[PDB]
């Protein structure tokens, strides 16, 4: 029974959500070959996953020095939080994918190209998303059911995905990372605006839920960028995505550590994928 709030506040998951849930989603290790050579990712399927149904899909990127196994390892345990939240009805069932920017010519900045060409067709040909095909026209037609997020260097990845993939992705979750593209915060905001202009999309067709900690170094460059974005007509600031499309959650006292950042995903992910959803829900 999720309901939108207009200014949602930081709230960690209870400590019991960090322990294994008996209603556990299956995690599948996959290997594929793309423009950056042979690489792996993990796919989280919700408990009761039925491939005759269609699922929203969220792709989630690791930070510097990490890999495609980090988010579901003992150092993070995001699957436990997902399992609990789905079981208790706080979060609608979805597929969550944890890829990597490691390998070949791949960098956090350039990952969007591999994302487009290899990762979406590989994953969404095998698993049941709202994509009816994985041609560019099929991917673009299911964009309201696709999201991208990430932490630190994976937050940087998210910003480059947004500016190059608005045709394919409607929901964005940059966590503790800023957009390195321009010599001022206004250059950053203007580049995002120009990408939106080129896409032809209305303000009801893209959504940005950013977050960091008040004690995370990422705040220093994120906050000026967010302020420059708020001044654009392209963004209506509120966490009530029935009305607007842009929010920045700052967790008091939180440091640059997955121990906190996993809770940002707990807070924000329930806000995604309801606008023009195919179920009859009152939020």
């Amino acid at each position: 029974s999720f309901k939108y709030e207009s200014a949602v506040q930081y709230r960690p998951a209870p400590d019991s959500y960090l322990n294994p849930c008996p209603q556990a989603g299956r995690i599948v290790k996959e290997t594929y070959t793309g423009i950056n050579g042979t690489k792996s990712l993990n796919v989280y399927l919700p408990y009761g996953y039925d491939p005759n149904k269609k699922y929203n899909i969220f792709y989630l990127m690791h930070g510097g020095g990490e890999n495609e196994n980090t988010i579901f390892s003992n150092d993070v345990k995001l699957q436990n939080i997902l399992d609990h939240a789905i079981m208790n009805g706080e979060l609608e069932p979805l597929i969550v994918v944890t890829p990597t920017f490691n390998g070949g010519n791949c960098t956090a900045q350039n990952f969007y190209q591999e994302f487009r060409q290899n990762v979406i067709p590989f994953v969404e040909s095998k698993y049941s998303t709202y994509a009816e095909s994985t041609t560019p026209q099929g991917i673009a037609a299911s964009r309201m059911h696709r999201g991208f997020g990430g932490f630190s260097m994976g937050g940087l990845t998210t910003w480059y995905v947004m500016v190059n993939c608005l045709d394919y992705v409607a929901y964005f979750m940059p966590l503790s990372g800023d957009y390195w593209y321009g010599n001022s915060p206004q250059d950053k905001a203007n580049s995002i605006a120009e990408a939106i202009n080129r896409s032809g999309l209305s303000k009801r067709e893209y959504f940005v839920f950013a977050a960091t900690g008040s004690e995370d170094i990422a705040y220093a460059n994120m906050n000026p960028q967010i302020e420059a974005m708020k001044a654009l007509p392209h963004f209506d600031y509120t966490s009530d995505f029935s009305k607007g499309n842009f929010y920045f959650l700052v967790a008091p006292g939180a440091t640059h550590w997955w121990g906190y950042v996993r809770h940002y995903i707990y807070d924000a992910l329930p806000y995604f994928f309801h606008e023009l959803e195919h179920h009859h829900h009152h939020h």
